[PDB]
Order: C-alpha cells, then structure tokens, then sequence
C-alpha cells in the first residue's frame, strides 16, 4: 500500500578522514565537519532526506526525469572512520539497510575499509562505494554539483589517464578482497558486483549519481518487505541531559511507527525501564539529530527516522539497546 511505506536505513562507511561527514555535509548544504570535537567523527549521526529532496539533487542524472522513486525518503547513518570505533561501526552496519562506502581515490582500500567491507559482507547488506576527493587528480577542472560522467567527459587525458589508473588498482583491490567491483555505468552484474560512483565532497560532483544509486539499491538489490512499514523496531542511540526535557534518549526507529504517549520498555544499568513518551522529536529535515538546534514537536513518527525521545526515568538507559512498545492489555 502507499500509505505504510518505509524509508529505508542508509550507513556511510569508510576509512577515517575519508570525506564521510563532508559528502553529508555537502547534500545537507551544513558545517558539522569543522564543529566536531578533535576533528574527528565520534558518534553515529541521523539525517532524513525527504524524497523531494533527492529528486531535486538528483536532477542533473535524471534531466529525462523518467527515472521512478518509490521511496517516500531515505534516513541517513554517519559512521566515525577511526580505528577504536569498531563498535559504532557495527552498531550502525546492524541498523542500515543499504550502505555508502567511502574510499579515498588517492588512498585505495585501507584497514577501516576492510573492516567496513567485512561487516557488509556478514549482514549481506547491499552497498555502492564513493571514489572521494577525485578534485584532488592533478589539473582537474570543476563543475559544481554536476554528475560524474559530464565532467569526466570533459576533463583532458591526463585526468582520465590518472582516474582510470586509480580506477584499475582500486578494482583490483576490491578483486584482492573477494569483491568483483565495475564502475557504476560499466556494471553489468548489479546483484553480483559493486558500483563504484566518483565524487567529491568539496565540488559536490557524482554525489547526484551517488544518491541515484542508492536509491537503487533500495528499491532493487534491497529486500521488497523493508519497502513498508512493519512491526517496530527501534534502537537506543545515546542518552544526554536536554534543557527544559531532562535526561532524553536520542533513538534510531528503524521500522514500525512510534507514537506520542506510548508505553515503552527499554533497558537500563541494572535491568528494564518502562515509562511514557511524553515529548516526540526530530530534527529539522536535512539536519543532524545530535546537532542541537530546533526541534519539531510530532504525535507520530514513521520509520525509519532518527528521533528523540522526552519521559520520564530515562536516567539509567543504555546506548545500543532495542525498544520496545507496550499495549495496554494483557
Ligand atoms: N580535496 C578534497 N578534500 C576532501 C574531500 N572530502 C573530504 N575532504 C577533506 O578530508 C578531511 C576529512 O574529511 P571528513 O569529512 O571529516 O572525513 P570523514 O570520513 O568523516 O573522517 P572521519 O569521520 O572518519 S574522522 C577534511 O579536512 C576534508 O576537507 C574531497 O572530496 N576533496
Ligand atoms: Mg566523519
């Protein structure tokens, strides 16, 4: 039905310093990047896209605008690159339906980026992978925000002969690791083998081809049932002390549909919580839930969404915990 519709989890992985936070932050049209503390990403962040959004990003790809989106929106996991967040990263592999990888053009696979790629092949999660940075190939020439492939057409040959050497050895790399990778247009095998979109984070090109992909992925390699909505499913991103609120829980619904008043149970230090959402909050669209900020006030939030929760005796709760609904009877 078109009423019960989902919008799909997607995780951005990828090897630190990697252009994660500023691929987002470049769709997003936002600072996060230079806020963050120790110049480093350290928490799992949520941002919603709104279908309409996408479209209008994805206009440059799609000028024919015969290309068909079934999705309703698509919820947005930036994941921290760095080596000691292994945790976080497979907290958010276990969340995401599909998934970015993010590789550095100049760098080719690296350790997180194995990591990354063993954590979507055990959950079997459907991923496309970001060549970033590709503004750093010597003597490249902008178009901004345009797709890959009308740029690429017109750069010199020095540009492409350097692009299809990384390109070549980043393949390779991907063959070394027990993935048959082709580039995105090139890929015959879309079940198989995986789409490699070049993109940068500053200039903002292949991002619309980037988008269009992942797009795909949802709506043919991920599974159809995660099209709609389902019994709920929700997760404990972190607990922090909200001024006028007290002690909320920043969680990840990831399927079902969360409503205001609702029992719920979820787990704290020492055993079970169940309490009352009081207060149902979001984010602005196309802006970060741990970025504070305002909030917009809801009486029922369908999945999948980063949203923050208001009750009481969330004191003790426990990041990574599921949640769960409470019906009234027996
Ligand atoms: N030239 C160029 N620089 C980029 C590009 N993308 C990211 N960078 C630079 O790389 C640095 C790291 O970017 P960042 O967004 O923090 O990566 P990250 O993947 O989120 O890093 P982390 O979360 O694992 S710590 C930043 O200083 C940014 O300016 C790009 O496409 N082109
Ligand atoms: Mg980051």
């Amino acid at each position: 039905n078109k009423d019960n519709l989902r919008s799909p989890i997607c995780c951005i992985l990828g090897h630190v310093r990697t252009g994660k936070t500023k691929l987002l932050d470049k769709i997003r049209q936002t600072n996060v990047q230079e806020g963050e503390a120790g110049g480093i990403t350290q928490q799992i962040g949520a941002t919603y896209f709104p279908v309409e959004a996408i479209k209008q990003k994805t206009a440059v790809v799609n000028k024919d605008g015969k290309f068909e989106f079934k999705v309703p929106g698509l919820l947005i996991i930036d994941t921290p690159g760095h080596e000691s967040f292994s945790n976080l990263r497979s907290r958010g592999s276990s969340l995401c339906n599909i998934a970015i990888l993010v590789v550095d053009i100049m760098h080719g696979l690296e350790p997180q980026t194995i990591e990354s790629l063993r954590l979507l092949r055990e959950r079997k999660t459907p991923f496309v992978v970001a060549l970033n940075k590709i503004d750093r190939l010597y003597g490249w020439k902008k178009i901004e925000n345009n797709g890959f492939r009308e740029s690429f057409a017109l750069q010199n040959k020095a540009v492409q002969n350097e692009f299809r050497n990384r390109l070549d050895q980043v393949k390779l790399q991907f063959a070394e690791q027990g993935f048959n990778s082709e580039l995105f247009y090139e890929n015959k095998n879309f079940a198989r083998y995986v789409s490699l979109v070049p993109t940068s984070a500053h200039t903002g090109e292949g991002i619309p081809d980037m988008l269009k992909l992942i797009v795909q992925l949802c709506q043919e390699r991920m599974a159809s049932s995660l099209m709609y909505l389902s019994e709920l499913q929700a997760t404990v991103l972190e607990v922090k002390a909200i001024e006028g609120f007290g002690v909320t829980i920043d969680v990840i619904l990831s399927n079902g549909i969360l409503r205001e008043g609702d029992r719920i149970v979820l787990c704290g230090l020492e055993g079970p919580i169940k309490t009352n959402i009081r207060a149902l909050l979001t984010p602005a669209p196309m802006r970060e839930l741990r970025i504070k900020g305002q909030y917009i006030h809801h009486k029922e939030v369908k999945a999948a969404q980063g949203v923050k929760i208001s009750a009481p005796g969330l004191e003790g709760a426990i990041a990574g915990s599921r949640l769960l609904v409470v019906g009234p009877d027996d």
